[PDB]
């Protein structure tokens, strides 16, 4: 299975995924990285991996519908079968997502459907929560409700910040992430027809 992975930001989940599709028996391949960012720290990730990498400045379009275009247009470039979204920030359009449907994953750092959106850790804090965790799940229309593939716990510890919780449940985000990918890409997992996870 070809894979696209697209981030924001630092690339610790890509570096994972890097390391779990490089493994003999990995079902997938990266094979290429697009930021929405210039500039940031997954982009090196990628390239002393020998990952092709292009930026895609959501900045430069007149709304979300030409920018995911741009993106389409290098998923196709690059015969991608999957989509990894690894601290992708950008919102993705209805059309996009249901091009995809069933073939885009995302990382998301709470045990959904708790603390969706931006600032999951911030909103465990707030609530006061001694057990989050992290999420890995199809993309769906509604951000953050896509089918759930895999998921672990993650205990908060008095005293936790954003800084050191985020830390913790990154460690359970490298795990799952490559197994959740792993699942798709060798077709062990699936999105049903009915819409619910398939495991074939
Ligand atoms: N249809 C669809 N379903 C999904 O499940 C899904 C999951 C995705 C992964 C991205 C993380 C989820 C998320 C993304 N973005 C914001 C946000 O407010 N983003 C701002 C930009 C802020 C910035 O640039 O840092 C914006 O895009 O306007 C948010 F609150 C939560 S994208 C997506 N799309
Ligand atoms: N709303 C989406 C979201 O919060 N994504 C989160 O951003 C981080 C990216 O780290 P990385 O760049 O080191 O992979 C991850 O912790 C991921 O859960």
């Amino acid at each position: 299975a070809r894979v696209a992975v697209l981030i924001s930001g630092t690339g610790s989940n890509l570096q994972a995924l890097i390391d779990s599709t490089r493994e003999p028996n990995s079902s997938a391949q990266i094979d290429i990285v697009i930021s929405n960012k210039a500039a940031v720290a997954g982009l090196d990730k990628a390239e002393r991996a020998g990952i092709p990498t292009r930026v895609i400045n959501h900045k430069l379009y007149k709304n979300r519908v030409e920018f995911d275009s741009a993106i389409d247009l290098v998923l196709e470039e690059f015969s991608i079968d999957i989509v990894c979204l690894a601290g992708f920030m950008r919102i993705l359009s209805g059309p996009f997502v249901a091009k995809w449907n069933g073939k885009m994953l995302n990382i998301h750092p709470s045990l959904l459907p708790s603390f969706k959106g931006s600032n999951a850790h911030e909103q465990a804090l707030e609530t006061g929560v001694t057990v989050t965790g992290c999420t890995v799940h199809f993309v769906a229309e509604d951000v953050d409700a896509g089918q759930i593939i895999l998921q672990e716990a993650v205990p908060v510890k008095r005293g936790d910040t954003v800084a050191t919780l985020s830390e913790r449940v990154k460690l359970a985000e490298h795990k799952i992430f490559p197994a959740a990918l792993q699942l798709v890409a060798s077709g062990t997992v699936q999105l049903g027809e009915n819409g619910k996870i398939c495991w074939v």
